[PDB]
């Protein structure tokens, strides 16, 4: 398969993070996008490929307007506003709130956030742009006739909701390939969300429409992060009724466990009747992942891979998460070669 | 007029605040009351007295129960957790999030938080407490006869709503004093918060309560904190109907324009008929305020507080905001001075 990939995922290089209540270099850091794309290309996946660069047409359909003009300014306000750190959010639109939208940079960085840890720094919009464009090649590739493709986004996309940032994400890939899909000519898309964090952004930008259903296992919200949205009697309402299916799970959980998950979501997505599937893949749902407390092992992405792909369908695959270890490349790649195998 | 103080307002000391992207100082710092009361000792107001412990009997009409269990371990539980900095939010029901709790702190901590700025430390409990009895004592002076008393209350208490936390604030003492008025005997108390910063906390307690009426002076929401409440247009909801006043005024707003909202305020108080007065006095409104935008003058202070009093009903004077300098003593003091005069 192709793999595309921008060497403008680099502008996104922010000097923190707000983590046990300190400011401390980020786990989401260029460093992975080096050690995954190597490790692809050590499996033997080495055609690379820039993406084109694209504009707004699609990820319009998929993000507010106010939101996306708030992120391509953030940082130059910031900076006017006269502080002295990185973009980060404080007072936030929480229970009971006016829903009005306020003027200055302090309010609106609240108003657009869901979760205070991710700093918006220079070059941030221009990555995610980038990002975004990977995501837009790939599934141009999918939808041309291909079975599957890879988009090493980063920074990476589920967190970001229809008009709100946090999780280390800002536009949301995987969503943005979607509607390329559609737009190409799909009348029913998929996105299966494998990353060990609910995929709230996504759920967000689906959860009331038909034509993508959204199915995400992940770390119970109860105690997980990002703590607010994915739990399993979240299944959609209107148009979108029926097409979002959550399976959290908890501490310790085993691909024993989460392939059984797997295998349902697959069940639920093939009666759904998806034309192809955005894969967002997060490989923390390792062992050893920093921040993540599931216990799959290396062999298991291969395993992973070849169940997806037994769908039948055409698989765009999505970047997303995976944090600490040089193995998160072995562990997408495996994910890669459970797909071509 | 009695002042009452607790010197258990040190066990809150924080190291940390969450301002421009950076950890730094409190600006909500114990040698603010030092300044204070100083302050008023020197004005003649030196009837300095410890308020009496309390338990939660008249806050659990006010806040939450589950909040107030989350605060009381909140330290506890993110030190057990291994976080090395001191309690900060990250993650925010914002938006279109699920409505259920989660288990673990992290997603409590936000659950329960408004505001990332302030961090909860050692002690933070155990001094909200005693600004809560400050309070309440002050209360009860008002209740016994008295036509004014001052209740020197660190941590401040207006942005604490009824389940949540933040803006330096953890119970709502001004709440709490107007409640204990109405269990004494009181059918109708006002609020009046001339803070610089919306009493959103406030807003939220009394919103759908008849009996007491809340009236703010403050920033516009659309460009100071707390951003998201505090429109004029925010009047009251159910049994709360036409019991909310809000006076959102702009940068560089001076006394000359502040005090016709005063004036209004205190007409639409007398229309509704409290039988007394708690007001919630931040000085942060001064021309000098390092967080602020309106330009009192210190001799403002004491043409404001004999406005109030000229309403001709009892006064609790409930201590809020105002920061950087010692003059934020002379400030209090004059608003005292003119209440007493
Ligand atoms: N104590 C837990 C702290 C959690 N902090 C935020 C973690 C964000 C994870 C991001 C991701 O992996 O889901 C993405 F795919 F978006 F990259
Ligand atoms: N760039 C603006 C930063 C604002 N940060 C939070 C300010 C909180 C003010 C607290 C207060 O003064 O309203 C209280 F009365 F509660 F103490
Ligand atoms: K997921
Ligand atoms: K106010
Ligand atoms: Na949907
Ligand atoms: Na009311
Ligand atoms: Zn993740
Ligand atoms: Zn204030």
């Amino acid at each position: 398969m192709r793999v595309i990939f921008s060497e403008d995922h680099k502008l996104r290089n922010a000097k923190t993070e707000l983590y046990g209540g300190e400011l401390v270099p980020p786990f989401e850091a260029p460093f992975r996008a080096e050690w995954i794309l190597a490790a692809v290309k050590e499996a033997g996946f080495d055609d690379v490929v820039a993406p084109a660069r694209h504009g707004l047409e699609t990820v319009l359909k998929v993000h507010d307007a106010g939101y996306l003009n708030f992120l391509e300014t953030a940082w130059d306000r910031w900076k006017a506003a006269g502080y002295k750190g990185e973009a980060i959010a404080t007072s936030f639109p929480v229970r009971r709130t006016s829903p009005r939208i306020p003027t200055d940079i302090e309010g609106q960085i609240g108003y657009y956030c869901n979760a205070a840890e991710t700093a918006i720094s220079p070059g941030t919009w221009e990555a995610a742009l980038s990002s975004m464009a990977s995501a837009i090649d790939g599934a141009d590739l999918i939808a041309a006739g291909h079975k599957a493709a890879f988009s090493l986004c980063r920074p990476p996309g589920h967190h970001a909701g229809i008009d709100m940032f946090g999780g280390y994400c800002f536009i949301n890939n995987a969503a943005v390939a979607a509607q390329r899909l559609l737009d190409k000519g799909a009348k029913k898309i998929a996105i299966l969300d494998v990353d060990f964090h609910h995929g709230n952004g996504t759920q967000d930008i689906f959860y009331e429409r038909g034509d993508v259903f959204f199915a995400s296992l992940h770390g119970d919200p109860a105690e997980a992060f990002p703590h607010f949205l994915g739990y399993a009697e979240e299944t959609g309402k209107g148009a979108g009724a029926g097409t979002t299916a959550n399976y959290p799970m908890g501490r310790g959980t085993p691909y024993s466990v989460w392939g059984e998950a797997l295998t349902d979501s697959l069940k639920r997505i093939a009666a759904f009747g998806a034309e192809a599937i955005v894969v967002s893949l997060g490989v923390d749902t390792f062992e050893q992942d920093p921040i993540s407390f599931f216990k799959l092992t290396s062999p298991d992405y291969i395993t992973m891979g070849r169940t997806i792909a037994a769908s039948g369908v055409p698989l765009l695959v999505v970047m997303e998460g995976g944090y600490g270890v040089p193995e998160i490349g072995l562990n997408v790649a495996n994910v890669l070669k459970g797909v071509a195998g």
